[PDB]
């Protein structure tokens, strides 16, 4: 049994809800919240901007030290950092950004990072300002992630479209 409430069950392991990921993280304090990161961990907008703002910029400070030591992530890659006030840990995952011309086949590699964690609160990777089709992102999620993933869809209109179109 876990703390997550009000989710629709899509599959054995994937759940979805119309929710503000910061507000959901603040309520649940999950072991892992996933950030929609870029390779530079520059948390300017979308999920990264929101999450970072909710940490009062502590996520960005920690991220800048990580990059100064380790250099950029790979597209499709991830790192584990603090969850600050939102979660125990934040898994920063880099999905391909279609608005930068990155290969969408890298979306499956991105979701494979979730399999290193038994339970996660996450957004749909590569959706929103990353330019990919959220319907596609949900399909790749379901077909890739085997651990228990609780997806927070920001937009109610999009949430309803994702549920109604789910095969
Ligand atoms: C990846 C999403 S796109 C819209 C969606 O999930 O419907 C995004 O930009 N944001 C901002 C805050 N929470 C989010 O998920």
């Amino acid at each position: 049994v876990n703390s997550f409430s009000g989710y629709l069950k899509l599959t054995d392991n994937v759940y979805i809800k119309n929710a503000d990921i910061v507000e959901e993280a603040k309520k649940v304090k999950p072991t892992v919240v996933v950030n929609a990161a870029n390779v530079y961990l520059k948390h300017g907008g979308g999920v990264a901007g929101a999450l970072n703002k909710a940490t009062n910029n502590a996520m960005q400070v920690e991220s800048d030290d990580y990059i100064a030591t380790n250099g950029p992530l790979k597209v499709g890659g991830s790192c584990v950092l603090s969850g600050h006030n939102l979660a125990k840990h934040c898994l920063h995952v880099v999905g391909p950004n279609v608005n930068k011309g990155e290969d969408i086949q890298l979306l499956k590699s991105a979701y494979e990072n979730f399999n290193q964690h038994e339970v996660l609160l996450a957004p749909l990777l590569s959706a929103g300002i990353f330019g990919a089709d959220p319907i596609h992102s949900l399909r790749v999620c379901v077909d890739t992630v085997r651990t228990n993933v609780y997806l927070a869809v920001f937009d109610k209109n999009l949430y309803d479209k994702l549920v109604s179109s789910f095969l």
